[PDB]
């Protein structure tokens, strides 16, 4: 459990575009075998009917499939693909590629360094989504993912991404057939439930929330319950949960570090700057020391942002997650100077209500 | 031409809500007769089929109509109603009410103060929209509006709002019937043409662009041509142009001032802070010295923001103006601390391409 | 309780357009005092943030307000305004105006004729929506409405329209504040609950569903429970329920009749033709004997239409109610020859699941 | 040039789903080598940012790629993939697969039978789209496609599908760089231009429109100019045109036939029935003799359908093509009994203005 991690932010001209990656390989900058995870922003709506996420994975899988001489479906069990759709406003579509080599036992650098580990859960039944099963199964995956990562303590954990499923009418009907009712019948709303249960699963694992409180009823209801590390992204492309734990260990030799924080609301650029500061990035010229930023945005559920009304939860044309991503994307872009960042929407039990957790990865 | 101007930012719970205004009147803080202009943000889509703009005006007009014992349609000749739809992201719906009293005779301090004047053009034929007629007629209204305002020179001018029409299939068909073809047949696209010609009309009047270059062909085409003072907002509710000139004169006694600037792109929060700075506002606690901010946002027409791709002009679900408003709204909110600001979309010939002009109104 | 009913289908160029009505009055074809109800189709999205419904009412109210020398808010107590938003596909915006004069004493022919009666409920608390309170209060209004109408038995009842409220974040927060949780926190989804409870209220009153089964839990859950007469339309513009009972009595002298039926699914044009047939309308030239058609459309909740999959409940861009209205609008238009018909979306407990009740009003 | 054609309508559970096809192959019902064309309906928005079309092709290509041991990019030159996005209302996503074997010289049946041929054009420059180049290059491809098909005369031609490109900001910027201006700067609007020029290309080839009239200016302007055979579908996934000619020859031995017609407007179910009739399909039980229907829907550009107003061209939320597809989909479904049909939007120069051409493929 000793690793050297490489992280690459590569642009996408479209969801299917793998040329950023074909390049990294062909120019010898990364080994296909070493790749353990990919975190994408794709330009679908990031809601229920977003097939850009699936599509991106298909092409990536098939690309690595050629190189490793494996079936694409095989590569997907090997590598953690997490595609978050919805690139609104200035958000620029891209992949963030993660490669893991054995602790290049060259020399361990002085301070701790970036490490990363992954994990999968079993498939879920429709009636399990947004509920106990998903919460507890996720928590278990988080622990496996930390172990995989070689993360000593919760202190050293800085970011937990989770891809999770959602409900379609077919799934709902399937659940019904078994005499069980799904957590909701609104497909869009199911994403929040899936995200929220998953996030509480993380909160559980991180001992940020005590096991006794995590009843089904508290999911989406109890705003107070949350993980300040959790980033949840729902999707139609999968029936299981995919977990990526990211943090710091002394065993790691990466030329990279990670710090995290929390946005109090969608427009809290301050927090982000503050965290970027904490990594010793002090001018706009040092911003390119940042590989990427990962953030959670949501529409403040009380209907207000810093006292003023917002329309994001009343807008029947544009879903709130879309508003939120656009908003936070803009805020963060204004700080780091561009829109190629990972912003995901719907921060249910992820940091403060109306806010979300975020993380920064910079050169050591 | 000597005035005392009062400006009130009042929240709307909905487009028809006038209670913010009924209050101002009933608590003696403004006189219905003194009100000369209203600039609203309504929570429709701010595109073609936005009737929230019309509706807001109808109720405001009818409210002032009761108090002044006039027909609503009469009040609208008297008062300049400018309703910009589209309140995406954190943008909070509101009205900004302007009242003009003769120069409050008495003390009047050293240094210029806020003044304001209005003007209307004739109704336009469908085939005139986005074309010479609209450009020249607007320019003429701008001059009248400055005169009305008591604005000495272009130096003292800081902001020129213009409400303008747009094309519907009926209008298009009407134009066709007369053997003239409209500037476009895409209704959404017509808004840009109307906004753009109108903005060039302002550029003409402000001698920011020479008369010789302002050919029909250059409208939407020639990115280089622009006014750094122009804010254009198109709408289905009207067939003429409505102009509001805002600036500084020594003759005015307002307890208020105005400074302006330009955003280089949708995320240029810096410029805004800079301009806010220039009014002697430095801490977040002095931000409430700002009455309101007025800004123009657009999707960078070259398809990129600071080198990175954006999807705003490819998004067939959400129109670019909506993305842009959300984005700039967020940026500005992050600076002033909330979303109740005037952000309008589509900055064709309004400041830089991808950017727009903005203005701040603060306590003296 | 003996009436002569006149019904006028009038086109709208826009939501605020009252010229169709100003005409009817000025040309002596209807008396402002006689008008008892108006059923509109407005060109907003027909979802949560649709202010076209409110706006239409405001202008109608104010128009009749001038003529009756009443305040608009007074006219609204007097007249039942029901504005259904969402005019997708070929659906043409319009009002259907209902006028009631005492039984035109004189000749009156053999056979029943069209009659109509209205009713209002008290305002609802946010936490009452989609629940027992709303069900029982509606049922009570339905009875009063039949009485008003002079409708002898359930046999003679052919159509029950109900306008009902919906949930906004403010209302939700208000409910929360009182320690009660709202039926849902998804504003869009709340419309279905409001529509569904209201429809069951009608089913109760019509003895189509027994009182014992109408538990809170069964709302949106139990597809089997429904009224084949109920048409429910939710809206942000009101806090109470508005009921319009329509049917046949021997006491009435109207030159008009009404028959009803049910669509088995969104595309069941057959049923509609069948019902139109039953009124002795057989050629396309006799179609103008129809004053109007009123229909309920929904997206089949099982995710299929006649065995094939539909995407309406997965489409995060366009809400299902919008798909449904477009679909049924098209089907019905293909039969009657145009799109100026009343189609409302979301047929929860309104006729079959995936289907809805409809009614036709034709010349005697 | 003598062929036996097989046609298979296969359902898609999602855009990437190939299991319908894997089945056809594995159960020996079609040979991968014989497949010459695929016409899909995918569940994206069918507008600019629809990557469901590309994605569907990628997976199909890769599937046939395995079987033929070719690269996917190779298979795409071999096979004509035409993916039309947008499956609104009851429209059920699916592929229609076409396989061509040599005239199984068993015995030529009596009457003529279904034949089919394909063709490609060169890639287009951004500035060529919606213009002469695209018109003439398409016409040329149509002729090659007929030849390929073994179609004797224009009489024997019944349907010409064309996939064509569209404009993105990058393409527009690229064109600009060369000192040429694109046919429009609105990406959505570019689809209509691409579709329209392409359709006129077909009209040219079919001698339905004389060569002299086909000037650049007449594209989207001259409603009178049209092909009654043309079906155009624009897409972001390609830079060239893809043509599929379909018709009848005596040399063919297919167990299938094709007849075509034209819808006068979006709701003209009559025409469709009439054409279905003409193939000797007289009851609802014989409807399953239909393999598939292919239709073009558009929003009547004059803003009216059979005298009544429509909102499809004013709706800034939902694009007209989406309204149109939903509408015609519903109409056709009401006739054939379900929504698994090929309906494409935007019928510029394709049959009547407000209408479009359609075709039916049935068992002999
Ligand atoms: O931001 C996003 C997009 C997505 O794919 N699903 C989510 O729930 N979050
Ligand atoms: O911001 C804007 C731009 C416009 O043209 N008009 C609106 O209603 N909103
Ligand atoms: O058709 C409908 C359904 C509803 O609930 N209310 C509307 O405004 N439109
Ligand atoms: O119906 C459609 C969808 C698409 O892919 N592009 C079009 O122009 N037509
Ligand atoms: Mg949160
Ligand atoms: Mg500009
Ligand atoms: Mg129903
Ligand atoms: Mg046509």
């Amino acid at each position: 459990h000793m690793y050297h991690i490489d992280v690459f932010r590569i642009p996408c001209h479209s969801p299917g575009d793998t040329s950023g990656l074909e390049d990294l390989i062909e120019t010898g900058r990364v080994a296909p075998a070493d790749i353990v995870a990919v975190m994408g922003k794709t330009e679908g709506n990031g809601c229920v009917n977003d097939y850009t996420r699936e599509y991106a994975t298909a092409m990536l899988a098939a690309c690595l499939g050629r190189h490793l001489q494996l079936p694409p479906h095989e590569v997907e069990k090997r590598v953690a693909f997490v595609m978050s759709g919805g690139t609104e406003g200035v958000l620029s579509p891209h992949h963030t590629v993660f490669a893991r080599r054995p602790a290049i036992d060259a020399h361990r650098p002085a301070g701790k360094r970036l490490t990363l580990g992954i994990a999968f859960t079993r498939d879920f039944l429709p009636e399990e989504i947004g509920r106990h099963a998903q919460i507890t199964e996720t928590a278990g995956a988080v622990k496996r993912a930390m172990r995989d990562a070689g993360i000593a303590s919760i202190d050293d954990l800085h970011f937990v991404q989770v891809k999770c499923p959602l409900l379609t009418p077919a799934k709902i009907a399937s659940a019904r057939s078994r005499g069980c009712a799904p957590v909701t019948t609104d497909t869009y709303e199911s994403m929040g439930y899936s995200r929220g249960a998953s996030a509480l699963g993380i909160a559980l694992a991180t001992e940020e929330v005590p096991s006794s409180m995590l009843v089904d009823e508290s999911v989406l209801n109890d705003w107070s319950l949350s993980s300040s590390l959790a980033s949840a992204s729902a999707g139609i492309e999968l029936e299981h949960n995919v977990v990526i734990a990211i943090g710091m260990s002394e065993q790691a030799t990466s030329e990279l570090v990670i710090a995290h924080g929390v946005m109090s609301d969608a427009i809290d650029a301050a927090s982000v700057r503050r965290t970027i500061e904490s990594l010793g990035i002090r001018s706009d010229d040092e911003m390119d020391r940042i590989v990427n930023v990962f953030a959670k945005a949501e529409a403040s559920p009380d209907g207000v942002v810093r006292g003023m009304r917002h329309t994001m939860l009343s807008d029947s044309d544009i879903n709130s997650t879309r508003h939120a991503r656009a908003v936070t994307g803009a805020a963060i872009a204004s700080v780091v100077g561009h829109g190629m960042v990972y912003v995901s929407g719907g921060a249910e039990h992820q940091g403060p209500a109306g806010g979300g957790p975020f993380a920064v990865i910079a050169r050591a």
